[PDB]
Formats: structure tokens, sequence, C-alpha cells
């Protein structure tokens, strides 16, 4: 029952600073105008201890699987190799991405009927808001 207020699909409905946040990860500028219009569906599963957040969009479809607290590889979409670790942290999932010693934090939670997807690089933050589709 552990993430049981983020099981379902979330559609992006707004969207603040991601232009920015990508920058400062370091993803280019062709992708980040394409990236940036994606309007992506979240579609967030649990089957036992095991969590898979899929991510589809025009731009690119992604799917992570996952344990809480266990590092696994991950191909972001805008085609970086990290490691992460996604934890839930007082309600909130967070997700940290390691990769080249760089590192950024995606957090997610429930708030009223929306989730809210808060990314951060350095001093660089984006807020994405979702809605149930
Ligand atoms: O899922 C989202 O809303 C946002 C936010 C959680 C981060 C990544 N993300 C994306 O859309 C995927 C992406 C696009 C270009 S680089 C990475």
């Amino acid at each position: 029952h552990m993430c049981d207020a983020f099981v379902g699909t979330w559609k992006l409905v707004s969207s603040e600073n991601f232009d920015d946040y990508m920058k400062e990860v370091g993803v280019g500028f062709a992708t980040r105008k394409v990236a940036g219009m994606a309007k992506p569906n979240m579609i967030i599963s649990v089957n036992g201890d095991v969590i898979t957040i899929k991510s589809e969009s025009t731009f690119k479809n992604t799917e992570i699987s996952f344990i809480l607290g266990q590092e696994f590889d991950e191909v972001t979409a805008d085609d970086r190799k990290v490691k992460s670790t996604i934890t839930l942290d007082g309600g909130v999932l967070v997700h940290v991405q390691k990769w080249d010693g760089k590192s950024t934090t995606i957090k997610r939670k429930r708030e009223d009927d929306k989730l809210v997807v808060e990314c951060v690089m350095k001093g660089v933050t984006s807020t994405r808001v979702y809605e149930r589709a």
C-alpha cells in the first residue's frame, strides 16, 4: 500500500522553469525545444515491492521499474546514462540521478488531487503539475 496515492495515469497540465532545468542538466538546444513541447502521460503502478513509472509522450517514452532504496541504471529521455535511487521520504518519492560527478533530484508529491513533480539541479528548480488522466 506504500504508494497507493501515486498509482494511476496522470497528464501534465502545467510547467515552470523546465527549459532552465534542462539547460542546467546539460540538454542541448534542439532536444530542449522538442522535449519542452511534450505533454507526457506519467503512469505509475505497483506490483508487490516493484514500482513502475512510465512517461509517454510524442518526444520519448521511458519506463523505469525499481525497488525503493535499491540503485538501478536509467537512460533518461535526454539520453543521460545515470545511476538512480528512489526512496520514499515522508510520503514523497525522492529520485536521485548520478552521472559524470553530477546529481539531480526529482521529487514527486501528492497535493490535493494533483501530483506535483519538482526537479532540482544545483540552484535551478522546475515544477511540473500533473492531474488524473
Ligand atoms: O516527467 C517530467 O515531467 C519531467 C521531469 C521529471 C523530469 C524529467 N521529465 C521529463 O519530462 C523527461 C525529460 C525531458 C527532457 S529531459 C528529461
